[PDB]
């Protein structure tokens, strides 16, 4: 079952074996992935997070972010550790109490402390629309139509050795899949459909790192939502999905009753499908309980290309139709060297006092805010442009902005900008060497909003900045509950800070 919008959520340690290999994990709701948190557009979510963690090898503190939800007036509830709160300590709980006005779509939640989400704290978050403009395109849309794609590691996140390459050991689809090495025939996930019906498949990348080439043998996929944003219908036969992105697609169960491979090929780790790695099963009702015998094509006919997507609504693009045509046009220098990422020459290291708390205590320009050089102010009620030119090692980097979605004025692998009708989304691949992926948004949400690469290993290695949006109105716009005020004193006492 789905939980919420008002629910408890316990964070525990447990052993799991999603690929047949046992290891300890950090779990929400006792499962990997965690349970789906759900409600309707405009609902009040009250998610009381109980930190019950005891194993220090995966950190006993936690903080949870609700990825893609704007948190307008509730910046304190956003979750990034040392940006909007101090972590919750073990044996304590915290009520994330917020509203989702004006949003409906497919989201997710994840730890936002260190690389802890990699250790298991990740799950879907769905905001249904009772008046969804896409409702008539499908018949079924429920917990059974959510598809999560996850990377899974045998080595614990905190135990990844300095100086060695990090790659995953299995791809998990709906929490199950097979290991790339020492493969065993552990159970695969099954997604069941009924011949003749149409399904809103909610595809969620909960990856810590790889992008996936997602496909379903014999089928094609009609995209109707991108990172929470309704799109015009776009039919594809493969979707390259980067870490933290979401799509809804219509799956028409229009093939013969049978079994079809679901494929998710990561860009690193195991290549191909030998032994059933990188795989799940689409099973029609009435099919034999056996593995598919289908193949992929050598070449896909209609892969997703981001510039092909367009909003369903007339969203346009803010600003003027040329580079720099914004109130606050930025170009970030995104770099990597010697194990650390930087933005404009500064590698992100979380501060002792959360950015939001520094603001509430009276720091009132970004030069006053710590970490020095990692916080950039944005003016209120302004069009912002951020160019994100690629080139830094470890690409393609999926960049994500908290508190906002954005128009993707320029996409990967295409030098032409689009000031008319590009998709809006919240996580975008910045592409490859020489690209100039560029985003736009308007500043109508006071508070400190994290901008970072969503490859969690890169975030940990510094690939982030904080946009302190409308510093002057942050305090008035974001009244804080006592429990939030209590977080840092409890954390600092527990940690002898
Ligand atoms: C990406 O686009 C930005 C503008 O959005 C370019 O920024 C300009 O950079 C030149 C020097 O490279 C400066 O003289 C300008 O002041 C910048 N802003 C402009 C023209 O609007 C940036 O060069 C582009 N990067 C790449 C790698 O193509
Ligand atoms: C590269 O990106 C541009 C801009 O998004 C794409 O150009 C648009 O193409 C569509 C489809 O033919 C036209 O309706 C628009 O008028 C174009 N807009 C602009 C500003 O040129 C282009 O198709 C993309 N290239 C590829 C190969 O997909
Ligand atoms: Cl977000
Ligand atoms: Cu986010
Ligand atoms: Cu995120
Ligand atoms: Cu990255
Ligand atoms: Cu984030």
């Amino acid at each position: 079952a789905q939980i919420g919008p008002v629910t408890d959520l316990h964070i525990t340690n447990a052993n799991i074996s999603p690929d047949g290999f046992s290891r300890p994990a950090v779990l929400a709701g006792g499962t990997f992935p965690g349970p789906t948190i759900a409600g309707n557009t405009g609902d009040n979510f009250q998610i009381t997070v109980f930190n019950d963690l005891t194993d220090p090898s995966m950190l006993t503190d936690t903080s949870i972010h609700w990825h893609g939800l704007f948190q307008k007036g509730t910046n304190w509830a956003d979750g990034p550790a040392f940006v909007t709160q101090c972590p919750i300590i073990t044996g304590q709980s915290f009520d994330y109490n917020f509203n989702v006005p004006g949003q409906a779509g497919t989201f997710w939640y994840h730890s936002h402390l260190s690389t802890q989400y990699c250790d298991g704290l990740r799950g879907p978050f769905v905001v249904y629309d009772p008046n969804d403009p896409n409702a008539s395109l499908y018949d079924v849309d429920d917990d059974t139509t959510i598809i999560t794609l996850a990377d899974w590691y045998h080595t614990l996140a905190q135990q990844e050795p300095i100086g060695a390459a990090i790659t995953a050991d299995a791809t998990l689809i709906n929490g199950l899949g097979r290991s790339f090495t020492n493969t065993t025939a552990s159970p695969l996930s099954v997604i069941t459909v009924q011949s003749g019906k149409r399904y809103r498949m909610r595809l969620v990348s909960i990856s810590c790192d790889p992008n996936y080439l997602f496909s379903i043998d014999g089928h094609d996929m009609t995209i109707i939502e991108v990172d929470g944003v309704n799109s015009q219908q776009l039919t594809v036969d493969q979707i390259q999905i980067f870490a933290a992105q979401r799509y809804s697609f219509v799956l028409n169960a229009n093939q013969p009753v049978g079994n079809y491979w679901i494929r998710a090929q990561p860009n690193s780790g195991g290549q191909g499908f030998d032994g059933g790695i990188n795989s799940a099963i689409l099973r029609y009702e009435g099919a034999t309980v056996e593995d598919p015998t289908t193949t992929a094509p050598t070449t896909f006919s209609n892969p997703l290309v981001e510039t092909d997507l367009h909003p369903l609504a007339d969203l346009g693009v803010p600003g003027q139709p040329f580079r720099g045509g914004a109130d606050d046009p930025l170009v970030l220098n995104l770099a990597f060297a010697n194990g650390r990422f930087s933005i404009d020459g500064v590698s992100f290291v979380p501060p002792t006092v959360p950015v939001l708390l520094q603001i509430l205590s009276g720091a009132q320009n970004a030069q006053d805010l710590l970490p020095a050089g990692s916080v950039i102010s944005l003016p209120s009620n302004s069009v912002i442009e951020v160019a994100l030119p690629a080139g830094a090692a470890g690409g393609p980097h999926p960049f994500h902005l908290h508190g906002h979605n954005f128009a993707v004025v320029q996409s990967a692998n295409n030098a032409t900008p689009n000031y008319v009708n590009p998709i809006w989304r919240d996580t975008v691949s910045i592409g490859g060497t020489g690209d100039n992926v560029t985003i736009r948004f308007t500043t109508n949400n006071p508070g400190p909003w994290f901008l970072h690469c969503h490859i969690d290993w890169h975030l940990e290695a510094g690939f982030a900045i904080v946009f302190a949006e409308d510093i002057p109105d942050t305090a008035s716009a974001n009244p804080v509950p006592q429990a939030w005020s209590d977080l840092c004193p409890a954390y600092d006492q527990a940690h002898n800070i």
